């Protein structure tokens, strides 16, 4: 009454490279298994079993991997591989912080779809919680080395109900009984079993399997150093051996005694090579004792598995935003000190440049002290979101196995991350605009504050943007902090107020027009002096810091004179020699307008996102 | 023969706050074993095997734990315990890029003394991978999720390996044979039975054990949600359980029918304190049926274990930090693109500041870029050091696993830490002063060039070291990046070059004597203009960037003839109004000579070192 289904495998070889010699890991490796069984791997330690599943879960490179895989006679294509099927790897990788319920209702929430109920989601979770036996632990945390949540069979699991919440119709499971007591082993077999026996395609690996657990496995392959040197029933297993010429005892456990037989193989002269052969055949000795494979998907599909075409994603898109939203915003309330922090240093410097840069006037010191502390001010604001670099970093393995099964688009992490982030920007542009629009003495009134808070905001936008894309092409977090600190002081030096653009090098000035710290400096230096005729330099302030020393005020007077004497224009004490207008033209401040200036900066915040995307797409996959 | 050792634990309770209630993790759990024999502990998972283990471990922390562990009768002093003990836990924790002999190995040099020479500690090495089976992995590296090296079991016999390596008095393994086939479970276990032998107490957990691995356990402890609800030889395992109430057939497993029971006694309505209770009574029906503890230890030391006082670590502090030195050597040789790339950003700034500032004229504008480019070359050899921080962070916990047993000095950490950076430090200060030195223009010759790279070294050293004592102070690698840059903002703005120390207010000049970026900055401006009469503004530059407009040549002569009228001093066209002395006045760079700037940041860098090493002392401890 279930879809039938026949994943086969036939001559599957890998070799990988020692690094300049050539290992050869699988070796000509060939089975099958049916729906309504479990395909149980077994072997000794480096034998092959989690190669072996990686083989066949598509999950080292192409090119790599020798032999074909099918399902009901036609090629197991990757794209189709990532909808049908679900990977338990054999160790784990949860996030610390959230609990255990709350990780099955994140998996609830991605794999299950919009026709199932949330109520009925959570009645998936609860029932899960109950028969993979982890009820104790479920409001305790997964946690890390640093932080003490659940028991190690605890978190092994979780990671196993991550994958089985909904109904796939081929899963791997790499040792899904390994640092579980001999109890809730049972358990979880029961509980693959009667997915099994729904209509799926198990294939596990195991290593020291009850003779209660055994009972449960349907077909067995053995593993020798990549070598099958047994494949068949469990019950076959006495007659294998005895004609093989080493028999069984039936007071001894059989699988105990296959793997004592086939390690002392491996020491002898001859090595597994005879029982290889011989494996061969037996396996040629028991062979002389319609609907198409999307057709058979879909045809599963309206019986229930994997909760007519095929849709390669459990829910639309921006189901898949909130729900990656809410784990980032979940992930963020359990680490306050990170958000909390990052308030703190804002405010902090913003304080400190309040009482630095304090109520600053119209003098020519005036001018400098409003292009240091706005050049200041704008180079931290990016330095601050350098951040930013281990976000993706420290998610990235959990992304790359989410995404490997067709969990969430990896468009829809992209989105989601632009906009978890997004409120904190505008709480730390919030927190210095208003620590140092007032204080600093800033002009424009309230439309000048409101311009300023958003040319903030976008400098943050445009700087964590740029810092997620570099944390996409780096896949070292010292390795992007390397970069990062590098390109920013290179944003600043081309930026126009380190040198001006017209001292910059003709060879350098294409890199002063991508320099992200240009625009929004560009755009706060047209909102402080939008006052075309404010005075700046009034006429005594000529001899400010010249190279004659310090002079008397009258004796200013008498060079004011002197110098009217001389370039025919008059300049008093009250002749206005520098305007704000004069002020822009001097820092070369001229090309753009202040709007355009900060349209630049919010696109090349969309600019980064996106490549952050392209990225995602070409790169970030964990193969072989 | 071996010495008689006892390990006694009585009442033994643990609590946590679920986070406001509480949890007993432990309750009231007794029991004892000695030396020869091996103490397995089992129990489902989540009972409490690794919190047992962590509480005889002195792993938990102090006044959370109640109950009394003895060894000879006298309490088992946490500072004794770091010296007899070892702890492999249930997760691995090893560097990735090390291979397996090259891992055994360090351990094998920070455990055994000086008087067992190389070539014996590398026989035993080569002898404890013949023995724990992994000779097929011995030349793979370890790896991590990013980079396949060895499988999961061998992983696992590599994390027993490093603590069985020296033969310790006790030792506490946390699930050892898990992740292991039942033929290699056997032989650690048989390893493990001698140690056992030769004098060692055993306190192992392990979840499903063969009737292999069951008839070399000399004693058992059941667990039960934090209560002991079995204790015993395995031999008595029917005898208590038919007097229970609940008698073992003679065909089942005896552990799979006992926690089988125990986990239908947790799902009763009275639960396991029946059994409880009935296993107190049990251990009270079997009692019906010289020299000191630091004399026993040190009698134990010249028998051959932990190869007369007792020394707190095995070799010198110096041959901990060529062990440490070695070990930092081969992770950067596996990795080189880490300092790869470090050496070409640094390159590729020193030839962006090349180009961008090549060889620097005697003018107005030649001083301000002289000093904007000195702002700007050591801000950023300040920020290149803020990618140190990851550095401790991504072996910190490998670093508390390690010294919470004495592998190492934490003082030999730190010094091992501080030799092998400073030669990159040294390619980093060689590679920028060769690049801006001669294409800048600066001045001395060669013993300017000489103090150009002792300043930038300064200055690496100076940095590096305050980010070190940073990633010392905080928990997380994003934490530290928000403070770091925070901080490294605040010595750029108290500096001396955004503002002047006439400027900086009187409330903050306690922070501008505290600025590191301060003092190599000083000494630059005056290694730059050391010649006190080396003339910056010719007597017609006076009027270079005035608020006049653009003036003729002739026509400022004609203002240097007018401005001679009313100051009553000469200025013609060749008079000095700036030398470098002027320069360096006009800055503030007064108090201190370029040696004594030179030696405060030097020693800023050995002050922060021995800060770091005092956070090390304080803190970087996982308890609990
Ligand atoms: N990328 C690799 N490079 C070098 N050796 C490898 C690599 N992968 C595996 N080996 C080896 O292949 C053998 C089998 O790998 P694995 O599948 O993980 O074993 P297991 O049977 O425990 O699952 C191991 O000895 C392992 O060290
Ligand atoms: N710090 C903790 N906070 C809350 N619950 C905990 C904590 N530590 C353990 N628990 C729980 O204690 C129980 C036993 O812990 P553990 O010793 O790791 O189990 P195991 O028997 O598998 O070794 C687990 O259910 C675990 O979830
Ligand atoms: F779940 Be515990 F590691 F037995
Ligand atoms: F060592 Be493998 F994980 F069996
Ligand atoms: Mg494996
Ligand atoms: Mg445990």
């Amino acid at each position: 009454r279930p879809v039938p289904f026949v994943l086969s495998f036939n001559n599957l070889t890998y070799n990988v490279s020692v690094r300049s010699k050539t290992k050869t890991l699988l070796d000509n490796i060939s089975g099958e298994t049916r729906d309504g069984e479990i395909l149980a791997v077994l072997g000794a330690s480096g034998s092959g079993k989690s190669t072996l599943i990686d083989a066949l879960a598509n999950r080292i490179a192409k090119g790599s991997l020798k032999g074909t895989v099918t399902l009901n006679g036609e090629a197991l294509q990757s794209r189709m591989l990532k909808v049908i099927s679900a990977y338990v790897m054999q160790d784990d990788l949860l996030f610390p912080m959230l609990t255990v319920e709350e990780t099955l209702m994140f998996a609830a929430e991605f794999r299950l779809p919009r026709s199932l109920p949330k109520s009925k989601k959570k009645l998936r979770v609860q029932a899960l919680i109950d028969q993979l036996g982890i009820r104790n632990a479920a409001k305790t945390i997964i946690g890390d080395e640093g932080h003490r949540g659940i028991s190690g069979g605890e978190r092994r699991r979780v990671s196993i109900g991550i994958d089985i919440i909904h109904d796939p119709i081929v899963l791997f499971l790499d040792e899904p009984t390994s640092g579980l007591d001999s109890t809730s082993a049972f358990m979880v077999v029961k509980v693959l079993k009667r997915i099994a026996e729904s209509g799926s395609i198990i294939i596990m690996s195991i290593h020291q399997p009850s003779h209660r657990v055994l009972s449960l496995l349907d077909r067995l392959i053995f593993l020798s150093r990549g070598h099958t040197v047994f494949s068949g029933s469990p019950a076959s297993l006495p007659s294998f051996f005895a004609g093989f010429g080493n028999p069984i005892p039936e007071n001894e456990n059989q699988t105990e005694f296959a793997l004592d037989l086939i390690r002392e193989l491996e020491g002898s002269a001859g090595g597994t090579r005879g029982l290889v052969e011989f494996n061969k055949k037996w396996q040629e000795m028991k062979k002389q004792s319609n609907l198409t494979l999307k057709e058979a998907i879909s045809a599963s599909i309206s019986r229930g598995k994997l909760v007519l075409a095929v849709p390669a994603f459990a829910n639309p898109f921006w189901i898949e935003i909130k729900t990656l939203t809410r784990r980032s915003i979940l992930n963020s309330r359990r680490q306050p000190e990170l958000l909390g922090m990052r308030l703190a240093t804002v405010i902090v410097t913003g304080f400190i440049l309040a009482t630095v840069f304090w109520r600053l006037d119209n003098s020519p010191k005036g001018v400098q002290e409003r292009l240091g502390f706005f050049a200041f001010a704008m180079s931290t604001m990016f330095y601050t979101c350098a951040d930013a670099l281990p976000v993706f970093l420290q998610e990235r393995y959990i992304f790359m196995r989410e995404t490997a099964y067709n969990a969430y688009r990896r468009s829809s992490y992209v989105l989601s991350h632009a906009i978890v982030t997004f409120p904190s920007l505008i709480f730390l542009s919030l927190a210095f605009a208003v620590t140092t629009f007032w204080a600093v003495g800033l002009e424009g009134g309230l439309m000048g504050f409101l311009f300023y808070c958003l040319i903030i905001l976008a400098s943050f936008w445009s700087g964590s943007s740029f810092v997620t894309f570099l944390s996409g092409v780096v896949p070292h977090v010292m390795l992007g902090y390397t970069i990062v600190v590098a390109i920013l002081a290179y944003f600043l030096l081309f930026s126009g107020f380190f040198i001006n653009r017209d001292r910059i090098p003709q060879y350098w000035i294409w890199f002063h027009y991508l320099s992200l710290v240009k625009y929004p400096y560009e755009a706060v230096l047209q909102n402080e002096f939008s006052d075309p005729t404010e005075c700046f330099v009034r006429g005594v302030q000529l001899f400010d810091n010249s190279p004659l020393g310090e002079l008397t005020y009258g004796m200013k007077l008498r060079l004011l004179d002197s110098v009217s004497r001389s370039i025919g224009m008059r300049i008093s004490s009250s002749t206005c020699l520098t305007t704000g207008a004069d002020v822009l033209k001097q820092q070369g401040v001229t090309q753009l307008s202040k709007w355009n200036c900060l349209l630049i900066t919010v696109g090349f915040g969309f600019l980064f996102r996106i490549l952050f995307y392209l990225c995602l797409l070409l790169g970030s996959k964990n193969k072989r």
